[PDB]
């Protein structure tokens, strides 16, 4: 560094730390008793005496408050999970009605999991929809159906795509490449797991000429529609092809809309795009904060959870129990979870297509003027978008580029997926946009570009 | 079915599809919109006309009810998850305060979860506690730190126990037994899943060499102490040996307690059997009713999280961070769940050991009571148990026996693994044992003794 980068670090890590000396002390204090792989997030030596997550005390709609009183405004939103802000009016009317109700509980079956299919079906028009936990328990759900329909094992993922914790999903591409098998992600996850895994670059035509090459070998193939990491890159063309040479080899094609189901528009990633996958799996919004995963789809596929549907006073039977694998779980169909999923569903195909409209236009209002803000200061930033999720872009160093963000009052988590919500109200986006440009002057003044 | 018993049935039937007609019809109205392996179970083909699971409506202490108004004394206490029963004092006490006190949002960290921490450190004497979505996700992340902790891949599961529904513990024998790999339960767990498992009989006291052959090269054996389908077997010796050995080899013993942690008192089945695993699983009680799944243990494993601690002030950093490995959720560390968590957490440690004392000898009266029953009338069945945790094992259909138990209106679900609770009342047991006595009374007259 040159002295202007020090002093200026050495001066902002002491205004950032007295801002907040909560979260570094309740980090400090429970660090040993709770092992959480986000306290080591944006660990530099030189830095150590900030690197702590932020404790959160309180949210109401877009605003999240710490333990030390400061207020954000929230990008963050649950990683994805509150598409209408925190506790927003229909969802604690949910939880408020619980408490008055005596509601039924686990062990039974559920009495309200029947219309919050229907409605699913109506959003998206999959045929048959099941309920687990997680998304990371929804898409290993989802491996296992496609692997129990066709019969195979292989499975292809593309580098780039995030798609839960679950161990077979968890690789990097073979050092031969090609169709050659995964290495795993990282230690404790066994090569064996990844055996039956492939990864090809996402994007590259090259790896649609792997797909027929495998061709019939394949069990399925798992793409994040648009990926997470670069929400501005979402391949019409490269999905489609997909589309044909999936269908075409009897290989399932399985759609990962935890993120973009619900929030693009109503009938997910499957509506923007017009393409219709044999399973799609939900995550995030559609719990409606409660934790929840859902793996629905093509009956054709799904018929692997119970064997085949049927009915009473025939001689009719399951007729493809040869196939049905195993799946089970104690929370599934959770008698809140399922309700807060009705609220939203109930909400969501209320209020219209314009719900979406007016979000994705204010969220475009964000991209745009924040570009343009970086065009016209020649700042090497910009703002990739798809619907709500956007993401900051940029060669300045990122962590201490958030540091300002966060220090500002603007929560962003470390992933730095940030979001809107319909909660965002012109303050709210605004301040934001203050919050970037007070950044890029004081990091400018500093010495950062 | 002799002639006789088979008019006895038609007539069982009938009295119970009028009973539960309308669980019978919503499971029709949504057998395909809502894939729930559930709906499949106790089919055959001919007493087809009654095989759809119970819907719940309402429930409160130890009683469910069904959509069609029948009352049930719930014996299945949400899987074993209401250790209290259904809406204690404190758990909806805890949910009115989510709705009035302003939650924290996911996303940024819970100023929560620490006492909570802290608090299954003093009841159990794990070091350290990580929280995620499900049991079966906690069992998923226990073997991955323990095969990084340790460099190693090989993974010991027994025979009998059930560990949540991840790919890697869903194996059965290999016919040519020993410690040979393991082949898959149903279609679609894909082979690759089973070259890392071995499957050994539960306190064949064989495989507690088989263990001692692979010594280094067991990442960890997985031991489900009492066995949820066989409560009765209590191997204190055998585990006592199987610490001995992986402590000396440095595999890990991963003890899974979703069910026996916090049911068979506060250690559960760490302090019953005076064992301190390597790495411990909790679940279902440990919710307070919502979903959670716990991965707790030594630091010598759980610092595969992080990467190991670290101080303020001091030229600290992770240590083990080696050995870090990959993790994440998004429905992690959950503003409710942990309160409740943390609400059942500070309820158990009031009350005194009096709590468990009671409930197990309240269970033992009831499981005394009906083995003697058993003897007197000389009916082949007999009562076993694991402190609340209790099962029917029988030579009769089980599955007409059951369909006697709930329709008598005793509610016992397809898994039946039956637990009570500290809300059943005497009058609750007399009256299970009566649904019980008259059973075997009404099986006797049928001819199905
Ligand atoms: C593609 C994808 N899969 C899965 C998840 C999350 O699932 P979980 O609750 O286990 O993090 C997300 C977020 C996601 O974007
Ligand atoms: C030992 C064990 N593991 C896992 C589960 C279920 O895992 P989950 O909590 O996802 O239902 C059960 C209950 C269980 O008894
Ligand atoms: N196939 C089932 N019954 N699945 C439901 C989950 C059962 C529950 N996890 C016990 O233990
Ligand atoms: N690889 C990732 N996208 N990680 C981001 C965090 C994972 C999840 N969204 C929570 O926790």
């Amino acid at each position: 560094y040159t002295p202007q980068q020090r002093q200026y670090l050495e001066s902002f890590i002491e205004k950032y730390v007295d801002k907040t000396k909560g979260s570094k002390q309740y980090t400090d204090e429970t660090r040993f008793a709770h092992a959480n792989n986000r306290n080591l997030s944006s660990f530099r030596s030189y830095w150590k005496e900030m690197v702590y997550p932020i404790i959160a005390e309180r949210s109401d709609g877009s605003r999240m408050w710490d333990i030390d009183g400061n207020e954000y405004i929230d990008i963050t939103m649950g990683f994805g999970v509150n598409l209408f802000g925190h506790h927003p009016s229909f969802i604690t009317q949910t939880v408020v009605d619980s408490t008055h109700s005596a509601l039924p509980p686990l062990g039974p079956m559920s009495n309200v999991a029947g219309e919050v299919a229907d409605r699913i079906r109506a959003c998206t028009g999959v045929e048959r929809v099941a309920f687990y936990n997680s998304g990371t328990e929804a898409v290993m759900v989802a491996l296992r159906l496609a692997r129990a329909a066709t019969g195979r094992t292989k499975v292809v993922v593309f580098a780039g795509s995030y798609h839960g914790t679950f161990d077979g999903v968890l690789g990097v591409a073979n050092t031969k490449g090609g169709a050659e098998p995964a290495n795993p992600l990282a230690p404790g996850i066994p090569q064996s797991f990844m055996n039956d895994l492939i990864i090809l670059h996402y994007n590259h035509p090259d790896s649609l000429d792997v797909i027929r090459n495998l061709g019939n070998e394949l069990a399925a193939v798992l793409v994040e529609p648009v990926q997470s990491r670069r929400p501005d890159l979402q391949p019409e063309s490269f999905l489609k092809e997909l589309r044909a040479i999936t269908q075409q080899s009897g290989t399932a094609l399985i759609m990962d809309e935890i993120i973009t189901g619900f929030r693009i528009g109503l009938g997910g990633a499957q509506e923007w795009f017009d393409i219709q996958a044999d399973l799609v799996t939900y995550g995030k919004i559609i719990g409606g904060g409660q934790p929840l995963g859902i793996v629905a789809g093509k009956a054709e596929f799904m018929n692997t959870i119970d064997g085949g549907t049927w009915q009473y006073g025939d001689d009719s039977y399951p007729t493809d129990e040869a196939k049905r694998t195993f799946v089970a779980g104690t929370f599934n169909t959770h008698p809140l979870t399922m309700r807060m999923s009705l609220a939203v569903l109930r909400y969501l195909q209320a209020e219209g297509e314009t719900l979406y409209e007016r979000l994705n236009q204010k969220t475009t209002y964000l991209v745009d003027q924040l570009n343009s803000y970086f065009e016209q200061s020649q700042v090497p930033i910009r703002m990739v978008q798809f619907g709500s999720l956007f993401r900051f872009v940029s060669s300045v160093d990122n962590d201490l580029f958030f540091y300002h963000l966060n220090y500002k009052g603007v929560y962003v988590w470390e992933g730095r997926n940030c979001f809107l919500s319909t909660a965002h109200t012109s303050d709210d986006i605004a301040y934001i946009i203050q919050a970037v440009q007070e950044t890029v002057k004081d990091l400018r003044r500093g010495g950062f570009i």
